[PDB]
Protein backbone atom coordinates (compact mmCIF):
# COMPACT_ATOMS: atom_id res chain seq x y z
CA UNK A 1 0.00 0.00 0.00
CA UNK A 2 1.32 3.57 -0.41
CA UNK A 3 0.05 7.16 1.79
CA UNK A 4 -1.35 9.83 -0.20
CA UNK A 5 -1.79 13.16 0.41
CA UNK A 6 -5.34 14.60 1.78
CA UNK A 7 -6.31 17.70 3.87
CA UNK A 8 -8.84 17.77 6.34
CA UNK A 9 -11.40 19.77 5.80
CA UNK A 10 -13.87 18.86 9.36
CA UNK A 11 -13.74 16.52 12.02
CA UNK A 12 -16.78 14.77 12.17
CA UNK A 13 -17.31 11.45 14.40
CA UNK A 14 -15.25 8.59 15.93
CA UNK A 15 -14.28 6.87 12.65
CA UNK A 16 -15.29 9.33 10.12
CA UNK A 17 -13.98 12.61 8.27
CA UNK A 18 -14.50 15.09 5.99
CA UNK A 19 -10.83 15.44 3.75
CA UNK A 20 -9.93 16.95 0.67
CA UNK A 21 -8.59 14.28 -1.79
CA UNK A 22 -7.17 14.79 -5.01
CA UNK A 23 -8.74 18.15 -4.63
CA UNK A 24 -12.55 17.16 -4.39
CA UNK A 25 -14.63 16.84 -0.98
CA UNK A 26 -15.38 13.43 0.62
CA UNK A 27 -16.52 11.85 3.75
CA UNK A 28 -13.68 9.14 4.73
CA UNK A 29 -14.60 5.98 6.54
CA UNK A 30 -11.75 4.08 9.16
CA UNK A 31 -11.40 1.23 7.67
CA UNK A 32 -11.68 -2.47 9.95
CA UNK A 33 -12.47 -0.32 12.81
CA UNK A 34 -16.20 0.58 14.41
CA UNK A 35 -16.69 3.56 17.08
CA UNK A 36 -19.56 3.87 19.29
CA UNK A 37 -21.72 6.65 17.48
CA UNK A 38 -21.30 10.04 19.43
CA UNK A 39 -25.02 9.26 21.06
CA UNK A 40 -23.85 6.05 22.55
CA UNK A 41 -21.27 5.03 25.42
CA UNK A 42 -17.62 6.23 24.04
CA UNK A 43 -18.83 8.19 21.06
CA UNK A 44 -18.02 11.48 22.04
CA UNK A 45 -14.77 10.62 23.51
CA UNK A 46 -14.12 8.46 20.08
CA UNK A 47 -14.98 11.85 18.29
CA UNK A 48 -12.65 14.18 20.72
CA UNK A 49 -10.10 11.74 19.86
CA UNK A 50 -9.97 11.44 16.13
CA UNK A 51 -10.51 15.44 16.07
CA UNK A 52 -7.46 15.86 18.12
CA UNK A 53 -5.87 14.03 16.37
CA UNK A 54 -6.80 15.20 12.68
CA UNK A 55 -6.87 18.77 13.34
CA UNK A 56 -3.48 18.97 15.05
CA UNK A 57 -1.79 17.01 12.62
CA UNK A 58 1.04 18.91 10.09
CA UNK A 59 0.00 16.02 7.57
CA UNK A 60 -2.62 14.11 6.87
CA UNK A 61 -2.24 11.17 4.25
CA UNK A 62 -4.95 8.60 3.10
CA UNK A 63 -3.82 5.06 2.26
CA UNK A 64 -6.30 2.61 -0.04
CA UNK A 65 -6.28 -1.00 1.23
CA UNK A 66 -6.17 -3.41 -2.15
CA UNK A 67 -9.74 -3.67 -2.54
CA UNK A 68 -12.79 -1.62 -3.00
CA UNK A 69 -12.01 2.73 -2.32
CA UNK A 70 -15.59 3.64 -1.57
CA UNK A 71 -18.40 2.10 -0.02
CA UNK A 72 -22.14 2.13 -0.88
CA UNK A 73 -22.70 5.59 0.42
CA UNK A 74 -20.05 6.91 -1.55
CA UNK A 75 -18.05 7.55 1.74
CA UNK A 76 -14.00 6.58 1.02
CA UNK A 77 -12.50 3.62 2.83
CA UNK A 78 -9.30 4.10 3.60
CA UNK A 79 -6.32 3.69 6.75
CA UNK A 80 -5.68 7.70 7.71
CA UNK A 81 -2.59 8.72 8.96
CA UNK A 82 -1.84 11.76 11.15
CA UNK A 83 1.30 12.73 10.57
CA UNK A 84 2.17 9.30 10.30
CA UNK A 85 0.56 7.84 13.19
CA UNK A 86 -2.52 5.34 11.92
CA UNK A 87 -5.50 7.07 13.54
CA UNK A 88 -7.53 3.73 12.76
CA UNK A 89 -4.69 2.29 15.24
CA UNK A 90 -4.57 4.57 17.78
CA UNK A 91 -8.38 4.36 18.33
CA UNK A 92 -8.06 0.93 19.02
CA UNK A 93 -5.09 1.06 20.74
CA UNK A 94 -7.14 3.71 23.32
CA UNK A 95 -9.86 0.99 23.48
CA UNK A 96 -12.26 3.92 21.57
CA UNK A 97 -13.17 1.55 18.91
CA UNK A 98 -13.27 -2.54 18.26
CA UNK A 99 -11.37 -4.17 15.39
CA UNK A 100 -14.89 -4.36 12.72
CA UNK A 101 -16.07 -4.78 9.51
CA UNK A 102 -12.62 -6.87 8.24
CA UNK A 103 -13.82 -7.71 4.36
CA UNK A 104 -11.60 -9.54 2.48
CA UNK A 105 -9.52 -7.89 0.24
CA UNK A 106 -9.71 -5.33 2.32
CA UNK A 107 -7.49 -6.17 5.48
CA UNK A 108 -4.26 -5.16 5.15
CA UNK A 109 -3.51 -3.93 8.89
CA UNK A 110 -6.02 -6.65 10.29
CA UNK A 111 -3.30 -7.83 12.36
CA UNK A 112 -1.60 -4.60 13.23
CA UNK A 113 -5.00 -3.71 14.70
CA UNK A 114 -6.02 -6.83 16.67
CA UNK A 115 -2.87 -6.70 18.00
CA UNK A 116 -3.55 -3.20 19.59
CA UNK A 117 -7.59 -4.77 20.69
CA UNK A 118 -5.72 -7.20 22.30
CA UNK A 119 -3.73 -4.92 24.12
CA UNK A 120 -6.29 -2.33 25.00
CA UNK A 121 -8.52 -5.32 26.17
CA UNK A 122 -5.67 -6.32 28.59
CA UNK A 123 -5.83 -2.64 29.91
CA UNK A 124 -9.33 -2.63 30.36
CA UNK A 125 -9.20 0.52 28.56
CA UNK A 126 -12.44 2.84 27.73
CA UNK A 127 -15.21 0.32 25.97
CA UNK A 128 -13.09 -2.58 27.57
CA UNK A 129 -13.62 -1.81 31.13
C1 LIG B 1 -16.02 0.27 7.41
C2 LIG B 1 -16.93 -0.19 6.27
C3 LIG B 1 -18.28 0.03 6.35
N1 LIG B 1 -19.11 -0.36 5.32
C4 LIG B 1 -20.61 -0.23 5.42
C5 LIG B 1 -21.14 -1.48 6.21
C6 LIG B 1 -22.30 -0.92 7.09
O1 LIG B 1 -23.46 -0.98 6.22
P1 LIG B 1 -24.86 -0.57 6.97
O2 LIG B 1 -25.02 1.00 6.99
O3 LIG B 1 -25.95 -1.19 6.03
O4 LIG B 1 -24.95 -1.07 8.37
C7 LIG B 1 -21.83 0.55 7.32
C8 LIG B 1 -21.18 0.75 8.70
O5 LIG B 1 -20.65 2.09 8.71
P2 LIG B 1 -20.93 2.92 10.09
O6 LIG B 1 -20.27 2.21 11.23
O7 LIG B 1 -20.26 4.27 9.75
O8 LIG B 1 -22.48 3.01 10.30
O9 LIG B 1 -20.87 0.86 6.29
C9 LIG B 1 -18.59 -0.95 4.22
O10 LIG B 1 -19.34 -1.36 3.29
N2 LIG B 1 -17.25 -1.17 4.10
C10 LIG B 1 -16.40 -0.80 5.11
O11 LIG B 1 -15.23 -1.06 4.98
CA1 LIG C 1 -19.55 3.78 13.81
Amino acid sequence: LHKEPATLIKAIDGDTAKLMYKGQPMTFRLLLVDTPEFNEKYGPEASAFTKKMVENAKKIEVEFDKGQRTDKYGRGLAYIYADGKMVNEALVRQGLAKVAYVYKGNNTHEQLLRKAEAQAKKEKLNIWS
